[PDB]
Parts: C-alpha cells; structure tokens; sequence
C-alpha cells in the first residue's frame, strides 16, 4: 500500500530521468 | 484512500505516456 | 495525511495542463 | 511512510521546476 505508492513514486522519479534526457535530444536538435 | 492515490498514480504514469509521445510530436518536428 | 498527498496529486495533476499547454507553446514556435 | 511520501511528492513539485525551466530554454533558443 504504502511502499507498493513509494516503489509508483521511486516509477516516477525515473520517468522525470527520461523528461530530463526527451529535453537534453530536443536541446542538442536545436545546441 | 491508498486506492483511490495508487489509482492518481496510474493518470501520472497517463500522462508521463502522453510527456514521452509531446515529446516524440516535438522531435519527430524537428527528425 | 492522505487528503493533504491525493490533494498534491490534484497540483500534480495543475502541472501535468501547464506539461500539456508548454508543450503546445512550442509545438505551434514549430506549426 | 506518508512524510517520508508527501517530502517524494515535494522531489516531483523540484522536477516539475526544472520541466519548466527545461521548457522556458527551448522556447527562449526557438525566441
């Protein structure tokens, strides 16, 4: 319940990895 | 309560596939 | 407790329109 | 468990920050 939400929030902590890098590709298609 | 927030989780983990797909829109504008 | 996280899901979910509306900035920046 | 949560939701509240300041570098090398 509570670490099966911590372990969906730890999901999220790598999609904002992903966000983070998605940006970094669009910001060297752009230098 | 725990659900019905596990279950906010899964519309961040709708939109974090909506983020990736924005972004994919955005680059495949720029190929 | 649990009303003070599924009400920051509900800023969370304010961040994931301005994500959305950001995006769409550019996206028309590109047409 | 719900501060050691509600102190992840405030990591997510820094990356939703740094999406926007990400964000705001695009649109300021597209002006």
């Amino acid at each position: 319940r509570m670490k099966x939400i911590e372990d969906k929030l730890e999901e999220i902590x790598s999609k904002x990895y992903h966000x983070e890098n998605x940006l970094a590709r669009i910001k060297k298609l752009l230098x």
